[PDB]
């Protein structure tokens, strides 16, 4: 194809809003002993040798969560095309700095020793996470700007002002969130981005600090479509970003710059 990175057939609403892609998976146990800088955890991959390599994702949970708090995100977003690796943490009280630098030290282990390094372009990595994981997906992007994309869900982070992040960040915020409400975190985080970077802010309407724990569809399609815009440059995925979603039952707030890789837009 004209891209290189581009994989899995045309998106649609069905199929960005599937529980799963086109793509068989397969995963593999990364136990604690086996590593050090970050706690073990699994990888989910697509099992195809006939696609080419794909781009790859660490995704850190928040304070005191196990990996099990966000595997679901593992086979949805793995059979669309991506390695996905959830980890857990050193300590379930590790802080956001410390989750930041598990989220890198996870995709150099992924890219240089784990068992599916061959599977991987190691030059297009991603960072999601979830809490005080996700205000590690600040920190990580911050000290290592070379990775495509960054994903906070309902990001906890005593920082507030990410003026040098430089790599592509989706925001989502929960509305109703009470442990790391928006006004204090998620939207300090959106507006302290620089103008000129491509980003966005998905607020999920009345939801809790908990609605990233358990399938959300919302959460799945605009992830997948982020990660497929700035980890494949796929512009078959633009349409769903852009111009920006309106709000409605699952969407009680959206911002984001239009068009990317080239004006700011906000519905309430
Ligand atoms: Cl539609
Ligand atoms: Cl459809
Ligand atoms: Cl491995
Ligand atoms: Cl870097
Ligand atoms: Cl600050
Ligand atoms: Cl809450
Ligand atoms: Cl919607
Ligand atoms: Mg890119």
């Amino acid at each position: 194809a004209e891209n290189p990175y581009e994989r899995g057939p045309a998106p649609t609403t069905s199929s960005i809003e599937a529980s799963r892609g086109s793509f068989a998976t397969s995963t593999v146990t990364v136990s604690r002993l086996a590593v050090s800088g970050f706690g073990g955890g699994t990888i989910y991959y697509p099992t195809s040798t006939t696609a080419g390599t794909f781009g790859a994702i660490s995704i850190a949970p928040g304070f005191t969560a196990l990996q099990s708090s966000i595997a679901w995100l593992g086979p949805r977003l793995a059979s669309q095309g991506f390695v996905v690796f959830t980890i857990d943490t050193l300590t379930t009280s590790d802080q956001p700095d410390s989750r930041g630098r598990q989220l890198l030290a996870a995709l150099d282990y992924l890219t240089q020793q784990s068992s599916v390094r061959s599977r991987i372009d190691s030059s297009r990595l991603g960072v999601v996470g979830h809490a005080m994981g996700g205000g590690g997906t600040l920190e990580a992007a911050r000290s290592r700007p070379s990775l495509q994309a960054a994903i906070p869900l309902t990001g906890w982070n005593l920082t507030k002002t990410w003026s040098t992040v430089r790599v592509p960040t989706l925001v989502v915020g929960a509305q109703a969130d009470t442990v790391a409400p928006v006004a204090s975190h998620s939207i300090p985080f959106y507006n302290s981005l620089p103008s000129s970077l491509d980003k966005a802010y998905l607020e999920l309407r009345g939801a809790s600090h908990f609605a990233p724990n358990s399938s959300n569809t919302t959460i799945a399609k605009y992830t997948l479509s982020w990660l497929k815009r700035f980890i494949d440059n796929d512009t078959r995925y633009e349409q769903f970003l852009c111009p920006i979603p309106s709000t409605s039952l699952s969407i009680s707030d959206y911002r984001g710059n239009c068009p990317h890789n080239g004006x700011h837009h906000h519905h309430h």
